[PDB]
């Protein structure tokens, strides 16, 4: 029932994500001058280095907040891809599935730890 365990679990999951070839387009912020369609359609840019930096700064209070930012990477990618005919689309779908598969136990364990704390 460790309330703090999620943080190292998220650090390790981000390490797996960065090693995966599918994360390459999502590792760093998009240059808004080079990709103006992203600039116009994306209200809140997000990328995995910003997620990792936020986590390391101690600026996430829960893994649910980290999960919201990672999900934003994928929803921004979906808004950017008008069809299935681009590698960004293919990579985003697979990386999202991998992330969701691995974050589920992190969220379950954290929510269980909070319920135990408040029991
Ligand atoms: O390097 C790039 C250019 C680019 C455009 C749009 C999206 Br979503 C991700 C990325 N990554």
């Amino acid at each position: 029932y460790d309330i703090q365990a999620w943080k190292k679990q998220c650090e390790e999951l981000l390490n797996l994500i960065f090693q995966c070839e599918d994360s390459e387009p999502f590792r760093q912020p998009v240059d808004l001058l080079e990709y103006p369609d992203y600039r116009d359609i994306i209200d809140t840019p997000m990328d995995f280095a910003t997620v990792r930096e936020t986590l390391e700064a101690g600026n996430y209070e829960s893994p649910m907040e980290l999960c919201k930012d990672v999900r934003l990477i994928f929803s921004n990618s979906k808004a950017y891809t008008p069809s299935k005919r681009s590698r960004i689309y293919s990579m985003s779908l697979r990386l999202s599935a991998f992330f969701e598969e691995h974050i589920s136990s992190v969220l379950s364990d954290y929510k269980s730890a909070l319920r135990f704390h408040k029991r």
